[PDB]
């Protein structure tokens, strides 16, 4: 329960390391 980009940032770290990296990329191109 926060704000839309902070959403974006909670769910874009927890992956791996190099997972976030191509996640906040490749996720509005391919869901």
């Amino acid at each position: 329960s926060v704000s839309e980009i902070q959403l974006m940032h909670n769910l874009g770290k927890h992956l791996n390391s190099m997972e976030r990296v191509e996640w906040l990329r490749k996720k509005l191109q391919d869901v």
